[PDB]
């Protein structure tokens, strides 16, 4: 019964999940889940605290974890020691909070909303048609999930998809975790002893599925240094 | 005489070359494979010995040298220090053996024939149809061919395309190599005294003409942990 | 004013900056450059000084600054401490030359001319046709422009695009940058006080702009190890 | 000028330096000041903020900075995501404050002195006697100095040696430094511009008058594993 | 009870750890020792498979792990994919085994033998006088204990600290250590549900009190190559 | 007649040393024997072209290969892209050029004269006396030897060992090695097929015979940035 495909998955990164645990039975954070996702995502994937800036001068607000293409991302601004991350090159932002609350639900929706307001530039690629924007991913990351009843919190999860605040996926570490799903169109919440390996599997399914890094328009940042003329 | 192009391409990772030269002197070599692999393949490759597992919970026999896609794997597990590789990660299979004979063969497309028995899926793409499963490439890797005539290592590896278990690749260090032309519709043997880095390079090419890793399903493995509802 | 979008491009890997500035007043090279590069390009490029080689068994002379596929390269040769890279590889060369003028402009056309001389391969994909080669960015990188006039510059800059000599791309360290533009179908000259940092934003607009890699034809090169049969 | 041994000195690590007074200004810092001393530091030596334990059972509290033995320490906890370092393996520990005022010092007294009182052990060598406790150096970095005249500093930092509170440096970035001299058995006060690097040298000459790490008691943490029999 | 020293103990890389108790689950290991021995062990020792070598051109059997000084080590040997370390580099050697019984103990004890029957070489120090030769740590790693009885093992563990093949350290893990103790001047067996860690530190224990490498005669492996004249 | 501790040794960093006589062939430099020395030197050495600087703002000139301790180093200098480095660090310095002859030699001795009349310091120990400073080894590397009489170089080669610009070791690579030593008290020439690597095993002896790098005085840098009062 080792040598069991249900083992091997429980087993996989066993060592971080269980400093998650550890956390959460303390509690009874934030570097802990930014541990995590680096090690569960493939390569061309990165997790951290970060601001998001868009050639616009705008900035979000700190976004506790920011998952970004390092790999074919073309800068990444270091202002002290603070990360910048430019909004072209970010798959998800999630919200950090020890509890998982309509309160802390709403805090979440606001973060995501914020980094999904920024501008984002596509171009054209040699000639097709510039690609459509990635979707986003938004959440929320907690330790303890304080809306027992599935109704309670399916209730303040409903929201609609045309809203920039609308999350995706979430976890209450080894307790539940949810997602939308297209199909079914609804939210989905599932409560599952090892709901932090299957949280994570879902957001590998999402990001598999959130489309290819769309082309920067480099000028666009570099118009913060020199004219142009048309 | 040394700079031409000749000497480079025989002078490419020299060192890891000689280590398996020595090897086929000692003998008159699993590990001098692994380790020639990981020096002449790009960085997307990796080679290892290790076991391959499907999403239903399916696993081939130890593989001597498996060559899988590092870059954009979403998982690799390891049992003690035994590395589990999911079957639609790999891209080649080989066993390894001190000496090419027809016992060998048979005992390189059994290892083959397990590999590509197992079930590997593939998702359509933002929307596309589902990529063509890569064919996976089988081969045997030996120190030295005890079938000398040509006629008679040709015989033993005539094999039907259709057939799980043949044999695009395959070695004698320092001494033959063959493969399958699809242009000829044939195996090819070809003795020569830099045979190694002329199998190399059979190998770079066969293996630029795979084809993308397939979209895969990350829920036909995420099944093994929470149920769906269709 | 820290935070910025201004501040944040002039700060990016400010310390390489600064290295190059120094050096522009010790002389009021080399190495400044190949170190600025690899800072400031992404994972997938590497920059060198290198020999360029393709598959006819020719070399280019000495390239002082060589942009390359470090990722999805099949293979690199070094003779002795030299590295020797295939023509299918490479983005972008250059000249380096204390100063900006006519003879240095010539000097570094008859480089850029020389690797683009080369025979690069490239091959179908399935089956797609086979992919237009690369467009080969040529410049010069310099510390002290020696053509104050706009127009003494402009002048010795104008070369037609179907030349193999003619130069993309070039800098004045801290003084000015130019650059030929499609939609414009002229080269452009522009004198900033941040000219280093215009001049590599501009660099990585036209590497995106390249295309992608052409599939090489691993054969051309191991032709030189072993005869083929038609 | 450039090649003079002040400007080399001035130039060293520039660019964490530089962090450092943007961070000074923009309060007009944790993290730069753990950036800034890995830098600085030989190998032998490695900062980060932390815990401190030892083989009571006792703990310090967070340390803004302590500076450790990576290189000859036999053990280094992690709970979670937090650092835990045996006492014996400890030469330094510092405070962060924004300011530097007679509280912000009674807080590093403090901090210094939990540190301090922790038990250390040191066995004897083959026999020689067991090796003299290192003297722990203790600490107070900040942004801004709010004590402006030299007297009002010198008083509030005027402790006696026997004390385990007592601070042997200290600094206000791009603005002052302080340390105690046994030749002159008193504290000394420099206000200079570039007083952030003559701190690390100053800190550099501190560490190396320490002595070397005593042999720890395995057996005294092994103890909270297995019986002892005398 | 979480930030209990001896929690911090146990935890202390925990993830090598819960490798090995599968192994010996699954039984009911070669690799798994070397791994856990190199997280354990502090930078100046690595862990290995190798051969041992003499300047005397006298060879050990393959140690199943040995455990060296790689800092201060001028040279290490690389036959094939085999490592071939010289004997002045060797603080410890240990036979591997599934099970810990007489006839095990035996073949640990010819192992160990074969390594200390070595010539080691020892210069003076500027002039002091050569360093006493180290004294080599043997020992056997075990995952199931086939001697329940403590009086079973202790009288197949009773040797003579003259005999070359006594063993100072073993363990089944998760079950018992054995260790030999010169105040106590015998062997002692200590039967705990956290054996391993519990070995670890007696093995780093015995490595502290081991002494520091003699200063290898280089020569001695020199006269290999070129003659001397006296 | 592989397992051969003299067939170990000429196989020791074999690529490496491969390089060097293809240089040697071409010639019928510099960044071999850098290569070189890095791979056969342990950790505790770093070899590098540098300029030599010390705390009297003396800087030598640009040395081909320094070999200077990287562990123990507070700090080493970086102009633009040149290495400066502590006099105090510095235990080896080699000129190199193509051919050993008369000339050569002398411009050698002279090199190794500038980095010796640098001032060093050395301060006493906790109180034990400052430790004797380092005897700095000064070579010659070249790739073909000119006096071939063993008489026409043994007397160009015979200097005073208070004379600054003596040497102490140097090689013509696959030719001959030559060294002073002192139970003889005088040069020794040495002609050998695999002077290489018996070139190097004496490099490795005459360093361990150093010394231990003494106590930089810092304070004698960090005066170029503070005052201090006696």
């Amino acid at each position: 019964q080792d040598w069991q495909l249900s083992e091997l998955l429980e087993n996989l990164h066993a060592d971080v999940q269980h400093k998650l645990t550890t956390v959460r039975k303390s509690f009874k954070a934030e570097n802990v889940w930014v541990d995590l996702f680096n090690q569960y995502l493939p390569e061309r994937y990165r997790a951290s605290r970060a601001f998001v800036v868009d050639s616009e001068n705008q900035f979000s607000e700190q976004i506790d974890v920011v998952i970004y293409d390092r790999q074919y991302s073309p800068f990444i601004f270091h202002y002290a020691e603070q990360l910048i991350i430019p909004a072209e090159s970010v798959y998800a932002v999630f919200e950090v909070k020890q509890t998982l609350n309509k309160q802390h639900i709403d805090a979440a929706r606001k973060k995501v909303a914020s980094v999904r307001a920024l501008h984002r530039t596509s171009l054209p690629i040699p000639v097709h048609s510039p690609r459509e924007l990635i979707g986003i991913i938004g959440g929320l990351l907690t330790l303890e999930n304080e809306l027992k009843i599935p109704d309670t919190l399916m209730g303040h999860l409903d929201h609609d998809k045309a809203d920039k605040g609308m999350l995706n996926i979430g976890c209450a570490a080894d307790d539940c975790f949810f997602y939308y799903d297209n199909d079914h169109q609804r939210m989905q919440v599932m409560q599952h002893k090892k709901a932090t390996t299957a949280f994570l599997f879902e957001l590998l399914s999402q990001l598999q599925k959130c489309g290819t890094v769309p082309m920067i328009d480099i000028h666009a940042y570099g118009k913060w240094l020199t004219p142009r003329i048309s």
